[PDB]
């Protein structure tokens, strides 16, 4: 199938995702609505259920609202059964309308629909070329008070109807009983409760197994992608192990939410995107876009600086999901914000790198500050706004022009209020010019681009005052960019040599199938390379001009560049593919008596690529934790490691450049065939 097909669950680079709160979009079936105090027919009390459901989403796919808007994927609320109880938080009744307070991850939420309704959502969507992404929240169940079992449902978890356990009298240790996080460190936010939400203990092997089994059920139902909630609040090691079981079973595009409040690099956030096996919501792109277009606190140089720095930090910047707002911040539209600034921020997100997501109602200019006002009922299904028109003209370009979906980004002209940038992939080129100044036009002279000689019409057809241009071997004739204008000019052609645009997933064990997307691979099965290893023949499960599916070779675990050769021409290399040693389990490593100096941290390495193959650098594990589950001078860390394998390891202390290793012989441990384990040793 081509890269562009609805069938491509491994890459959303050619898609535009529409993020919807299922409850707030359309009540397509009033008979499944909640009753009593939990429901509000008028939807003016935004903490209660308004009644929106999966039949409502089926209706709008069927009357072409989404196809006309041009979105090609729906990201919906968590589909699983949530608590039924209502919770009174200081006088105001709160419900689980948002989907985040799960109680059974193997059943549907009956207010959104039955399993049959879910299956009908998947079929209807796929028949229209729309992918389905679901929220999944493995960090917690629901609000719970250990001392008061009458509060809410005491965070009880059910396994398809059978009780597994609640937060009070949790003798099995399914949940953490460490109090609530104060968010003072990474560690503190992982092993304590987020507010009053009962925190899962994923080191408990029943819970590990439960979540591997629960996600398999939803993948077997045809979901195309997963948005993981609260990835900052769960151990990276457990999440990498859970990600490797998804990719070994039915690989789908997965991204997480790790909140950031500015456009600055955050080392922990960069590491998570690079090492976990999943990508992230791009809050750094989002802060720069709001600062420049919404709040006027930065100018166009902050936009370009964020483009360069994120392309540098993230190994696969094209896997990061971009947006101008969402469920965690004020709606982009405010009375102080003009419509053209929102339309411009949409035009910029849709033509920039990453996977763009639009929060439902953006095309209707929905307002709302804070939670829950930013989650208002979908106000109209009008197809007439300029915002609607901008998304329907630009979203198709991610499918028809590979420079938008996969290209690099280069600055071509910039000053405080004007930004002109270019996307390029092979011979395809897209150039976007934006003038955010609402009252004065800009005379543009000396612009050079990669557009071939020719004249170019604005893809937006002048709806944002864009103009047409003329290229003479890339030099653009002088023109005036109007007040508030944005114009998009493009050139696509067929690629003749192989060039790789995306590989998904970028982590797996031998035997897993990965998807290579791009252009110019031809119809004749060639060879794929993982480093030096050539993979040919039957190992390549399908080969066409824009997409290859290939089995990962049995080669040593490590970091590899993937390259394709078609008719003796070698492509560009796609870097940083992780091959794992095999199936993964999560092991908690605990080391006693490791005293340290001020500013000295503890790290772990060992003899498999998952522990860094004896390196003391960025592939080593750590720094280890020492506050919540075990306390200094005991340190601990949860690590994804190959299953059923005898491992050798040592801890080491590192303060700057100087490394001090444990003495003696290596510690050894044989990992379990599945699940989790804990190994405790003493510092030598
Ligand atoms: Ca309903
Ligand atoms: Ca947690």
């Amino acid at each position: 199938d081509p890269d562009t097909a609805v069938t491509n669950k491994q890459s959303f680079s050619t898609d535009v995702i529409y993020q919807v709160f299922t409850d707030r979009f359309l009540d397509g079936n009033p008979s499944n609505n909640p009753t009593g105090a939990a429901y509000d027919a008028t939807c003016s009390n935004l903490k209660l259920y308004c009644g929106g459901d999966w039949q409502g989403l089926i209706n709008k796919i069927n009357d072409n609202y989404f196809s006309d808007l041009g979105v090609t994927a729906l990201w919906i609320s968590q589909p699983v059964e949530n608590i039924f109880a209502t919770i009174n938080y200081s006088g105001v009744t709160n419900t689980a309308y948002h989907g985040y307070w799960a109680r059974d991850f193997k059943k549907t939420n009956p207010y959104f629909g039955t399993m049959a309704d879910f299956q009908n959502l998947i079929t209807t969507a796929h028949a229209k070329g729309i992918k389905i992404v679901i929220d999944f929240a493995p960090n917690h169940t629901s609000p719970a008070m250990e001392t008061d079992t009458s509060f809410a449902e005491n965070g009880r978890l059910y396994d398809n109807g059978t009780l597994v356990g609640g937060y009070t009298n949790d003798t099995n240790g399914y949940f953490h009983h460490n109090g609530g996080s104060d968010f003072s460190s990474l560690e503190n936010g992982i092993y304590k409760n987020l507010y009053d939400l009962a925190d899962f203990n994923h080191n408990n092997a029943t819970i590990d197994k439960y979540f591997k089994d629960a996600i398999k059920l939803w993948l077997d139902m045809g979901v195309d992608g997963i948005r993981v909630d609260a990835v900052k609040h769960m151990p990276l090691g457990w999440q990498k192990s859970w990600m490797s079981s998804i990719y070994a079973h039915k690989p789908v595009f997965t991204f997480g939410e790790w909140f950031l409040g500015s456009a600055a690099s955050d080392a922990d956030n960069t590491d998570f995107a690079n090492k976990s096996g999943m990508s992230l919501l791009d809050f750094r792109f989002n802060s720069a876009v709001r600062n420049v277009f919404r709040d006027n606190t930065s100018n166009m140089y902050a936009l370009d600086s964020m483009i360069n720095s994120t392309a540098t930090d993230y190994n696969q910047v094209n896997d990061q999901v971009t947006f101008i707002d969402n469920h965690d911040m004020d709606r982009f539209k405010t009375s102080a914000v003009n419509n053209r600034r929102l339309e411009q921020a949409l035009a910029f997100t849709l033509t920039s790198r990453g996977v763009p997501a639009i929060y439902y109602g953006t095309e209707q200019y929905l307002t709302g500050n804070g939670d829950p006002d930013n989650r208002a009922k979908m106000p109209s299904f009008s197809k007439s706004t300029t915002a609607f028109n901008v998304i329907s003209k630009l979203a198709p370009l991610r499918k028809s022009n590979p420079a938008i979906a996969y290209g690099s980004t280069q600055q071509r002209w910039i000053n405080n209020d004007v930004y002109v940038y270019e996307r390029k992939f092979g011979k395809s080129v897209a150039v976007v010019a934006v003038n955010r100044n609402l009252s004065t036009s800009a005379s543009i002279t000396g612009l050079s681009t990669s557009l071939p000689t020719g004249s170019y019409t604005d893809v937006l057809g002048g709806v944002l005052n864009g103009n047409n241009i003329t290229s003479t071997n890339g030099s653009i004739n002088n023109f005036t960019l109007a007040a508030g204008a944005t114009a998009v000019w493009q050139y696509t052609t067929a690629e003749t040599t192989p060039t790789i645009g995306h590989v998904g997933p970028v982590m797996g064990k031998p035997g897993n199938v990965v998807t290579i997307d791009g252009r110019g691979f031809g119809s004749t099965k060639g060879t794929v390379y993982f480093g030096t290893t050539a993979v040919t023949g039957a190992a390549i499960t399908s080969w066409e001009d824009t997409q290859i599916k290939v089995t990962i070779p049995s080669v040593a675990a490590g970091n590899y560049a993937v390259k394709v050769a078609a008719s003796g021409v070698n492509s560009n290399a796609y870097n940083n593919f992780t091959i794992l040693t095999g199936d993964q389990v999560t092991v908690r490593f605990v080391v006693n008596n490791a005293s340290t100096t001020l500013g000295q941290n503890l790290y772990l390495t060992g003899n498999v690529a998952e522990l860094g193959n004896w390196s003391t650098g960025s592939t080593a594990i750590g720094p280890a934790f020492n506050q919540v589950i075990h306390q200094y001078p005991t340190w601990y860390y949860d690590v994804s490691v190959p299953a059923g394998k005898q491992l050798e390891f040592k801890f080491f202390k590192k303060n700057g450049s100087t490394i001090t290793w444990e003495s003696g012989s290596n510690h050894t441990f044989t990992t379990p065939a599945s699940g989790t384990a804990t190994v405790t040793v003493n510092w030598q």
